[PDB]
């Protein structure tokens, strides 16, 4: 009972979203907005927009300035011209889907909520607008359920190229068009389903595993590297970079990976690479057993809760459950012979 | 490639079987014009709900919610008695958050969220009867039709399902996770197949949710929600035809609209529902159904692509059990 | 701590079971001194069995292979009509590599290798009637206790296993993989069961593997061993009383010794052994067996540790199938 | 159907085990047994030995000679010294088990009968006298019925502490205790399963994989480096110096592993260290998928044959197979409940 406190339902999932260490409205002294007061008002708004965020309500749609929709367009552009070259298979699979059915277009910036209901049809995935950052607890919590916190501004249109902080631009070019990959999915959930009770030691490793893959991560597909790190594709300056020759790349492993420092100004020491994210998955679920904490989790997406494995009991009826899905497979396997003679 | 019926894919594509209406309309026996006024009115609203959007809160007229105390009082009396375990565990959890009180109406906007959160069920409005296949389909999604209008006159007679037959047969049941899987696993079993099979299932459906008993403690109990509905027929069924639960053999009998039945009994839910899927192989269509509860689709499985997914999902699911006798090895020595 | 009743925990544990013979000597019905003189050899033989080396091969006289060579000709006579497809499909193999012709006598050696290959079944010649403990205990082992005599003055009238019908009888069926499942699935049930439990799966090993029937095409045909053995009784069975094979059910009847059975039909071996498995658990034990065919050795699930082991054994497994899958894709674009 | 053959059955195994080579009797050039001439006699005895060596017979019994029996001393207690700080939990655990039931005393030489029925009790391998060297097809396809090819020879006296070639000594102090543990035994089964019907290439690689792991494999437990390689623990210099401060040392993966070379005399460029036998053996499996052949292979052990899955009929069974297993998982833990309360 000592274990620290993780929702188990989706609707405690809120105090999670709500517990913002620091808002958006709270700017940086570097920061190329630090005396801009029409962009402090922005910044302000989209902070209010994501505090009225309530469970069970659909995401509020913003009307964004025309130096909004340009600074998105401007990054829209010069990060277009290296996807083909620089971005994942996955990526490149996705992001046209994303133009036909969110609105992905250099003059329009897209919605929340039409992001949200394209990831649940696709990976299960939906996004709830952040009012700014998170404890990692909090912030990895949200991937437990496949839900992404994002920010809904836009960065400073001084130099729009570059950002240290997270944006709308960046969670829309960075991560959503990998969340919509079911692969990649259950990736992310298996981070957020380590964390849950955890203790503040481990979160921060797997906060950084996180770093070093979700947000910077590279894969290995048909002898080539691609970027599928959603802050390598965010960051032109850093995604040419991470695929030059000279540059430091080391193998995904969760237990090495995880000791290492996170860099927020400079570019990276190293970049760890995945073969799929079905083996990036499976790295993460035996680096869960390593997690100290009393129980296993098991996510019920029916109910959208936490089971909680501590007996004989619930272990029985999830490997019941596993008879019976089996036996679909099985069925699946009469058919094929039945139709195919195979 | 399509030969066979269409049945939806995606959740969203489940508007279109709860729209198709085959009869929204009263008979002659059926009792009152203002009472049309009313109904007119519920259908529309239902006919009005579309995917995504909250179920329509309803002011009831005093003369529903009278009436709706009634079944409510008669139906409590014998619930103790001739209710399962699981309805008798699920009713005070009704009382405390859905608003299931003799006074009151309930909204199915309540009971919906109620269900979700219990057993991953949600409830629709529906605008009238619905063919066997496209009623069916819905359970695939654990999707429950129901009616939202009020049984004129009588109380106690009722002809057609109400939403007091839904709210007190239906939902105490529905939010048991078992019967949840179980009725999931008769939708399923209807996607795609022929409308011979379907019919079948109808049949299943019929004695098993809307008239079955489950013995429990050695005890006969009944948990059809017709019987739990009516009370006539429910000290009916308990007292001296019984026969035990197969798929096979109980999908041939016939279902009498006015007369009692000649009734299915099953040891739990999970022996049911086993018994359902071992009757779905022999269920006529080229692919295998995997529900999808992430993305609320149906997988199709008819290449080893798909196939092979599921098994490695298996695979990882396998790994969360191993997971968790590590770690009660680890705190229990055991 | 070892409360329940000892079993033998590795294949050369065996040993204890098989020589503790409850009775070795025959009865005032039973048929000849010189014929005495030579079952004493055929005892003192079974006797002189340890785990590891060859089964004896042995010198039959005329007298007992012109007997054999008659039961050879009868039961032959109606397998085509009354034994099931497994049957037939094994008893032309054993012509080729056991010997089994008319003229000859087939040696236990020649049948336990063939059984090996084909099912990983060994024989023992046995010394006399074991309790049903010891004799279902070997079973969990893959291994048939076998009489390794002849029958005495009426070749179609016997009284006693005998070396003939366990050749003719029990052999071909133990040649399927399949039965060889159902068989040792019994053996496992039955390791450290109460005294209670264990005759109930005498009974239920009985009217299975004894006498059973199996449907196959639709057609009625005989898998009983003791029914393959004995004619008249053979002919009867298909003949017109039937009842399906439940093992629960099944126990509580009785067995003749003397009269006919009052039978039973099982869809398939792959049927009869879950039925029995869901049998298994009822069945009072502090632990579940796994069975290790690598060291021939009996694991007891007793706690999370050897659970879990077995889980990931499974995992892996499950991996192969995926494999299989993907190759099938990568060759067949299936 | 042009796949390279492999043994289907158990019996069939004797074409690989007879498939010689080069015979023990053919001693090298700068052997130090080369002009001795009791030393071959020795030699080809026991190349007569494993000559005739039959299945469904027992191991042939040898009587050692004085000078093969200290040379066996020799190497027992020189090893002996460093085993408890060198080698491996496994080996620890199983080596006082050999003294009692095999025999394993300075004064006497193991036959290989009583090591092959110790095996087969504790993890199911069983030992072969081998006259000489295989084919890595013939050798590994051995390991796919958990059957370890042996050579019953003595080394030379004249420096007991070096051989270049396997003799009885290494494959008993090397060998054995390890094959003794039954995720070992997995691990060694799955490399040769790998290797059924494979490509000439693909069995090298896999014969790489095998010196770099079987032979010469590290493996670190509690937070240390211990050698279960056998080639380490029949040869105190390489043992020495494989945990020595001064040494490569990398983390084993098939596709990385299998590229390099084996270095038959000079001490190896790099040794690769496993966390545990179960974490190498699902390596393998997953390196086995990446190989190419026209089927996969399931080994059963009732019949002591090959499977081959090539359709859906096969694939269903193993897998209805894998349901009735998960029942009696299911048994176990109500079981558990039932008595235990939990
Ligand atoms: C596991 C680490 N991790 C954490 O522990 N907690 C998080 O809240 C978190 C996170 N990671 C990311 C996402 C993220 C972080 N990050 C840094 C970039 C440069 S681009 C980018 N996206 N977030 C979301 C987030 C939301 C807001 C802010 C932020 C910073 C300054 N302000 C005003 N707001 C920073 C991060
Ligand atoms: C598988 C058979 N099955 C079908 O094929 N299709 C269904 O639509 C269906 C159903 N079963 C049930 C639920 C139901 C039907 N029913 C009859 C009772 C008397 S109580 C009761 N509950 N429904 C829902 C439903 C909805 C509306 C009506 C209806 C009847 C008359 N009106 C004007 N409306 C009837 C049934
Ligand atoms: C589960 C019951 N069951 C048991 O409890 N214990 C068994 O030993 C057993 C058995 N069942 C069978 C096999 C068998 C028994 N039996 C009787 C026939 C008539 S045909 C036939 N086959 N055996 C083997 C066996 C071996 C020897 C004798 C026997 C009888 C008289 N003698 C001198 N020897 C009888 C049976
Ligand atoms: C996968 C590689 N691999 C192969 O492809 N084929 C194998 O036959 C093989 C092997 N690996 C090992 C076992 C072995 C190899 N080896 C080298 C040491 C130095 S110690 C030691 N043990 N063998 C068994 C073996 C048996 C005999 C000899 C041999 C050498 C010279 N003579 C006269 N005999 C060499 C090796
Ligand atoms: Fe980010
Ligand atoms: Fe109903
Ligand atoms: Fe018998
Ligand atoms: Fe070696």
């Amino acid at each position: 009972e000592d274990v620290p406190w993780f929702p188990r339902k989706i609707s405690e999932l809120d105090k999670c979203s709500h517990r913002v260490l620091m808002y958006g409205s709270e700017l940086d002294a570097d920061h190329p907005g630090f005396k801009d007061n029409v962009y402090r008002q922005r910044r302000k708004y989209f902070v209010d927009v994501a505090m009225g965020y309530k469970y069970g309500q659909p995401i509020p749609r913003v009307e964004y300035t025309e130096e909004e929709t340009k600074t998105w367009g401007v990054v829209f552009r010069e990060l277009s011209k290296l996807y083909p070259t620089h971005a994942c298979r996955e990526y490149l699979k996705n992001f046209p889907l994303l133009t036909k059915y969110c609105g992905y277009r250099e003059d329009n910036v897209p919605q929340l909520e039409d992001v949200s209901m394209f990831l649940k049809e696709r990976s299960g995935f939906t996004v709830r607008p952040v009012a700014g950052y998170l404890s990692p607890r909090d912030f990895l919590a949200g991937l437990a359920y496949r839900v992404f916190h994002c920010t809904q501004y836009i960065r400073h249109g001084s130099d729009p190229l570059y950002t240290p902080e997270p944006d709308t631009c960046h969670e829309l070019l960075g991560h959503v068009p990998l969340l919509a990959d079911p692969k990649f999915a259950q990736f992310s959930q298996e981070i957020g389903l380590a964390s849950l009770g955890a203790s503040d030691e481990d979160v921060q490793k797997l906060a950084t595993c996180y770093f070093f893959t979700i947000e910077f991560g590279l894969c290995k597909q048909e002898g080539q590297l691609r970027a599928y790190g959603a802050g390598l594709l965010s960051s032109i300056g850093e995604l040419k970079h991470a695929l030059s020759d000279k540059a430091c790349v080391k193998a995904f492993d969760p237990k090495t990976t995880c000791l290492q420092e996170c860099l927020i100004t400079t570019f990276q020491e190293a970049y760890f690479v995945s073969e799929s994210f079905e083996e990036a998955k499976e790295k993460m679920r035996d680096f869960a057993k390593s997690i100290t904490r009393p129980f296993s989790v098991y996510f019920n997406p029916y109910t959208q809760s936490i089971e909680i494995l501590k007996d004989t009991r619930s272990i029985e009826n999830v490997v019941q459950d596993l008879r019976s899905d089996l036996n679909t497979v099985c069925d699946a396997l009469n058919k094929m012979n039945q139709y195919l003679g195979i």
